[PDB]
């Protein structure tokens, strides 16, 4: 149903769609080549849906965070510009459309909070959050407010929240790691404490939300709000005459807005795949493209550097582009899902005091990363869980033998299954620190061991550990802030006296495990299929 040799593109209603027909009609007029475009409604629900059978658009536009979704589930082909083509668009830009290191769609635009002012209430606003609180104070004796913005919606409560070292997920090259959630920590505690200060305080209501927040301000009753540039033709409306700024600093630490980027995607499914390359590269990403979708309907700041440069020329685009450099791509995969709750739940319940800081918090921390995995996840989960609660920090701790031995930690648990998926093997990497106290090192070494299906006597089916035993080339020295000598003992001692102290432990935390967990792995080795990713 997808036809080749024409290209067909949906783009959500409040963007510049015609602007972009323009943009499909010069290409027509160059190639021949005829480019529709759409903007059904629910595209983002209804891509996925049609894509998945074959069918849709040839091309996808929409915010990068469902991108990462859409390429898990194979909908998306792998986009292949050149390092020069790459060159023209702002490297974060680039970061907002990796998944698992390759490029699933183009960047166009790019957006986040600001700090939006009035100017005949406050010609001169400020640089950090603490210095608020007075400035409220004053403008209630002239019967107004300093600053209302929605607080039901953690997307907007966060810039503060994450203000120092706070995050999602975390990120490392194109893939985020889900189990690392960075909600809970000093930077967390203190900005969302202040939040809930201003609300006791009475600079803020905590039932104040979107609308509330809008009309206030674009009735002159607030100094200041948060909002994004689809805020802004509200407020050309209502005369309110207003700036555009970098949010305010929290304790010296810029605010960590979450960052948007329209873009665009080609259908795995396309016939078209290369069209739709000349098209987005050559046609709409170019001073031209862009400027005429723009003036359909504006883009905000966008992610080609050219273009970017002339829109800056408008303060409140340039404060958006530096609102957007100090802040968080918005991670692109579907665990964030969870984690909006937990933080929604979690700023909603402090504010109206129904936990303290510290619990929404801590809560929040655990349950944003408790989405369910498949089996290989669900198992190493599960195996690295055993092992700390059987206490094998302690048994590492404790091993004997001046020296102290200090900080044990369990690391990342590796997983492989064999070609033929009847087997699979474990890898347990451990370490310590060693003080020689003066002299402190960290050690690292891995224990493998094998995990076996084996039917006995005869019906009765279990999983057994195979071998388990140091990895020979593992164990590995690191100087801190003599050796060879140190490694060369500890190559021959340590691997062995490790290994013993914790097989049998591995052994009891095999047993350990949900049933159900443990009758599926076993009947997907039995079977030969494969569960575990290849790394
Ligand atoms: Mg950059």
């Amino acid at each position: 149903k997808i036809e080749e040799g024409k290209l067909v593109i949906w783009i959500n209603g409040d963007k510049g769609y015609n602007g972009l027909a323009e943009v499909g009609k010069k290409f027509e007029k160059d190639t021949g080549i005829k480019v529709t475009v759409e903007h059904p409604d629910k595209l983002e629900e209804k891509f996925p849906q049609v894509a998945a059978t074959g069918d849709g658009p040839d091309i996808i536009f929409w915010a990068h965070d469902r991108f990462g979704g859409y390429a898990q589930s194979g909908l998306l082909a792998e986009i292949t510009p050149d390092k020069a083509f790459q060159d023209k668009l702002y490297p974060f830009t680039w970061d907002a459309v990796r998944y698992n290191g390759k490029l699933i769609a183009y960047p166009i635009a790019v957006e986040a909070l600001s700090l939006i002012y009035n100017k005949d209430l406050l010609p001169n606003p400020p640089k950090t959050w603490e210095e608020i609180p007075a400035l409220d104070k004053e403008l209630k004796a002239k019967g107004k407010s300093a600053l209302m913005f929605n607080l039901q919606e953690p997307y907007f409560t966060w810039p503060l929240i994450a203000a120092d070292g706070g995050y999602a997920f975390k990120y490392e090259n194109g893939k985020y790691d889900i189990k690392d959630v960075g909600v809970d920590n000093a930077g967390a505690k203190a900005g969302l404490t202040f939040l809930v200060d201003l609300i006791k305080n009475k600079h803020m209501n905590a039932d104040t939300d979107y609308s509330i927040a809008e009309a206030a301000f674009n009735k002159g009753e607030t100094a200041m709000t948060i909002n994004g540039p689809w805020a802004w033709s509200n407020i050309d409306t209502s005369k309110v005459n207003y700036g555009v700024t970098v949010l305010p600093t929290f304790k010296g630490q810029p605010s960590k807005p979450f960052v948007g980027v329209l873009s665009a995607g080609i259908n795995a499914a396309s016939p078209n795949k290369e069209l739709a390359k000349e098209f987005l590269e050559n046609y709409l990403l170019t001073d031209e493209g862009l400027e005429a979708v723009n003036k359909d309907k504006p883009l905000g700041a966008v992610a080609l550097k050219s273009y970017e440069e002339e829109l800056a020329k408008d303060p409140r685009i340039a404060a958006t582009m530096e609102n957007a450099q100090k802040g968080e791509i918005m991670p692109n995969i579907p665990q964030m899902s969870a984690f909006w709750y937990a933080v929604r739940t979690a700023v909603i319940n402090a504010a109206s005091g129904r936990q303290t800081v510290d619990e929404a918090l801590a809560a929040a921390q655990t349950n944003a990363a408790a989405s369910p995995t498949g089996l290989a996840g669900s198992l190493t989960n599960a195996l690295s869980n055993g092992l700390l609660s059987g206490g094998l920090l302690g048994i590492l701790e404790n091993l004997p033998l001046d020296i102290k031995v200090t900080d044990p930690q369990l690391l990342e648990l590796g997983l492989v299954q064999s070609p033929d998926g009847h087997r699979l093997y474990v890898t347990i990497p451990l370490g310590i620190k060693l003080q020689v106290n003066l002299l402190r090192l960290a050690v690292k070494l891995d224990i493998t061991a094998e995990i076996l299906a084996v039917r006995d006597k005869q019906e009765r089916i279990h999983l057994v550990l195979g071998d388990c035993t140091h990895s020979p080339g593992s164990l590995q020295i690191s100087l801190l802030d003599l050796l060879d000598s140190l490694t060369g003992i500890l190559n021959k001692v340590l691997p062995e006296l490790v290994q013993g102290n914790v097989c049998p432990l591995v052994n009891e935390v095999l047993r350990g495990l949900d049933i159900t967990l443990v009758h599926d792995i076993v009947n997907m080795l039995i079977h030969g299929l494969q569960f575990v990713i290849k790394v």
